[PDB]
DNA sequence: AAACTTGATTAGGGTG
DNA sequence: CACCGGAGCGGATCTCGCAGTCGACCACCCTAATCAAGTTT
């Protein structure tokens, strides 16, 4: 506590999350966080959005991950078609997207831009973007965003240092939730995905087998294939085709083909 | 699975210990220097390696009754179920596995200079080669159920909903009352699965002898 | 499940991993299992992010590489020079990107180049420079730059941008190259960080210990204030708690109890 | 799915292996894959092992180690002469379904006997000086913490097969890496997806 | 103030003092001022704890005892925990052979179901706890320096030593006057609703009895969800399981969870429909 | 004739 | 805009030691050093 709690005032005014972030990170009294915050005068599924924006004359391309709210952005030295192609090359090189959104500018509008979604596989999706949902967390997104490189540019001698700060800001050291960053809940979506897939995999491959029942203990003799309805401990289940009723078998009692 | 058994057998005064999975009929078997105990915990540490026996059978006999016998089975964390051989389904696979393997002992053994050689081969024939059904080996068998023993397939069970029901059973047809209500263990097509919480078995009831419970709504 | 996995530990000792995963105990303790198993720190450290750089000169072409030791999941960027102050700009952009627990590299300018470790003092990292002595780490690190060349004089060609090649590269081998199962390092690492992060869900959330000093009594003349050390199991007036001394078990009247926070001077 | 495997392959160049499991495909219709596309053949840096003999206090054990799962085995030795090598992999060769070998050119592989049990079985085996970092720093640590964890468990045990199976059991099994794979994973798995392929490799052959 | 603090928190390393007045002299949020000591050492060390603890109403035929020394006489003291109705009677000597027999006397007198007791070397006598478990009891351990556990056994002791003043004039004998005082406390005094505890024994006796608990069993089960409701927004039915006994506006259910007996409110139950 | 186990009678540790 | 939740502080509830240094001699139960009594290779 009040070892974390001075090395935490330090930091905020480093990175200068919210009052919650730093409750959550080192797991002090929030309501002393928050007195930092109000005493820091500083801030006194793989489905996204892009935009543009200026900040003091440096364009700069802002991915915002539709769900966890975590973001990728870099500093751009134009809105061309062919350098957001190699951004977003870079983007989905550090990013597994399904699934985009963004307005109807040229970059995005370009051909080969689209194409190269098509190269990878991601929707592209161009239009005026309309929701409230997305386009809050878009301009929230945009506020804070200025509003901390604000804080943190001065810092730093290069810009994107500073940028790169900002994203580690709100990806990384911001929290959400329960203690939860936009990376937190990202890669919770990410992992989650993937074992979606191999549950699916697993559920492929409806096994059969042989089986055979006792009588007065005394065996008899093998019976099936039949399918491997569900699998019980020790025993499984099987529709028997001669009655059409399913039977409780002892594994013993089987041979799995 | 991996539910084995054990019985020693001796071939021309060589004492071969003798795995036998109940399931896949899955087999190993090596030469052995004696019955012992002590011998009988190298070889089930050498074999543990090779598998991964969740269980076993055996008869009584003096070296897996063995008291640091018991105390390794536990240590390896496998359970040692040692009795009167008395079932047919296993001691079917058993019997027919031993003849089996003395049969092709006989045969291998000429081919080869030493008998771990030609028991190595038996074991050849009889896991790898000897196939059925589709060709599958029952050493495939035995992989093939060892892959399914996977735990990811455990994680989308538990992702799912389970339904509860009712559920009653027939005397002559008389409809008995009606039980739990319980979780449908598995949804069938005319029925369902069900254990007794009174015999701890699981079961099938059709499904007029059971009613599904809707959800909280 | 700490002290059977403990027990399982002694017995065969495994991998900090291997006991986390098989017992599903955090996995720190895991690593506290080995580490304060004598069996194994005897005979052999990193945890799960740990990263090694080295710079990589391809077609007069400086890159920044990164290497994960142990998913193997890499990064690598094209590079001006191999300066500290460019090689700033690059890993706070990296670990931007990156959550790494610590370095590795070699004693090469901009790794020892002071506000650079400064700058990982900044980002609180763990940077080791120094020749890099590990068979674990430098075959690895060895085959990611030759199978890096050898990539990217695949692809090259098939790009307007080296830059968009070179993230073409990362894609084939972080995302597209799979071993075993299908696993790319990529998740490979998204798991581990995922397990890491609920370890400290885990521990966090759940336990609210408390520690006490305590005491006993001889004709009934109390102790002298003892250990301190652990609520076991708490109960109204009085709980469980070992026996230091005798590795033992006891309850202790509450009178005799002497509370303290859990987390000591840690 | 091996079409679009093999334009994601021109594209993208992966391995046979991640094509396989990405795909699904038969992992020799992946190895098709790559080995036909010539920037692949233009640009390079399964059942397949390495033995070395290696004594541990004075215990010959002959080291059996699968190139790809890292999967283990061994059992104590009484010499290094061919014959027992024969039985060990006549043995060894019950306990799985080895295609090919690597290894130095001592004594009992380089032997004819042996090498005609390697016909016989079938198994290919590659005789000489081992040159490839990939196999050997699998095979150097895996003497190292073999040895290594042989020194930790050989005092809990009466047998040395008994602390030896102990070895092979801590890495073969309860070892694990990646997501908690073992070594035994990755080929309980390459063995299982090999037999469906397999009742197509009989009209394939 | 949240800048004083380092000073503050000096000045408990050096005068070490409350969480009230350094928070009010340095004018802070008192929480973390308490997490100083917390995070004292020294006044951490030296602070008393702090503890109410319990004693245990515990089961119908649970006791509690502890033998006397009442004017160098050695009474063994047969003790209710639950209804506190007791027995006690004089001995020679404290001896674990001794006291077995005298408990054999009294667990024949009774269904005493459980015990607890303290360290005495008769209570924990070798042959004393596999008496217990001979007959299939609960011995519990008073444990070091707490009489409190054995609480009730002393309380009376004080009240028994009081009658026993009073009393043993009256008599011949000196067990004369402690059947008198026996008899008093066990029965004549009666209180509340004017009852003894002999009442409460007897009566509870009758109602323990195991017939009509299994008779019960007839009576019909529903089952019910229950379920749990963060931000306002209720879970799943939380499970389902039987509804142990319905109140009115709420019920008796156990959360397998804890393994334990809980109450939901009716509205957040599910009332489950019979089979038919 | 050394060692090997067991019963008997007074000295210390937890409880009234 | 109404309803539920995390953080905060005044008030309320429960147990206990300050009474000089504390032991001296009992009774019961459990454990242990030491001496005496047999054989056995």
């Amino acid at each position: 506590w009040i070892e974390n709690i001075p090395l935490a005032e330090e930091e905020h005014n480093k990175w200068h999350q919210d009052a919650v972030s730093l409750h959550l990170e080192f797991g002090i009294p929030r309501t002393a966080a928050e007195d930092i915050v109000q005493q820091c005068d500083v801030c006194q599924i793989d489905h996204w959005q892009v935009d543009y924006t200026h900040y003091e004359d440096k364009i700069i391309l802002v991915w915002v991950e539709t769900n966890s709210g975590l973001i990728y952005a870099e500093r751009v030295k134009g809105e061309t078609g062919q350098e957001f192609r190699v951004q977003t090359m870079k983007w989905y090189a550090m990013f597994a997207p399904k699934s985009l959104q963004s307005d109807n500018g040229p970059a995005f509008v370009a051909e080969s831009t689209q194409l190269l979604m098509k190269y990878l596989g991601i929707e592209h999706t161009t239009g005026i973007p309309w929701n409230p949902q997305s386009q809050a967390l878009v301009e929230r997104t945009h506020q804070t965003l200025k509003n901390t490189l604000e804080k943190l540019i001065p810092m730093f001698n290069a810009f994107e240092s500073a940028l790169a700060g900002t994203l580690i800001t709100l990806n990384i050291k911001r929290k959400g939730g329960l203690g939860t960053s936009p990376m937190d809940i990202f890669i919770f979506n990410k992992e989650q995905q993937r074992i979606q897939q191999q549950s699916k995999s697993k559920q492929e491959k409806i096994r059969f087998c042989y089986y055979r029942t006792r009588k007065r203990g005394h065996p008899g003799e093998w019976q099936g294939p039949t399918q491997v309805l569900w699998g019980g401990d020790g025993a499984i289940v099987v529709k028997d085709r001669g009655t059409d009723r399913y039977l409780v078998i002892a594994n013993k009692d089987v041979k799995f083909i």
